[PDB]
């Protein structure tokens, strides 16, 4: 129901993201993508599954938007890694 990775915290029920304790605004589908991956840390998840389970070019665009916001907030200790040809995984850098 809630997940933290260093200064990053995700709160599922309200779909809120915080970095260093302050809310970082995110669309709900973006939160749900970040949560789907972060919930399965170190697991590589395919674009198909992300697309079916969370919801064109929809996945890549939202992965990028997530990455952009985390960069803006200087959160770098974890990341979403591109696994070419297979999908994405949330993991420690």
């Amino acid at each position: 129901e809630q997940l933290s990775f260093d200064e990053l915290t995700l709160i599922n029920l309200s779909k809120v993201v915080t970095v260093n304790g302050h809310e970082v605004p995110m669309r709900i589908k973006e939160f749900e993508l970040l949560w789907y991956l972060a919930s399965r840390e170190n697991e590589v998840i395919s674009k198909s599954e992300l697309l079916e389970k969370v919801w064109a070019n929809t996945v890549n665009v939202h992965i990028h938007r997530i990455r952009e916001k985390l960069e803006k907030e200087s959160f770098t200790t974890y990341t979403i890694t591109t696994v070419w040809g297979l999908g994405y995984k949330f993991e420690r850098s």
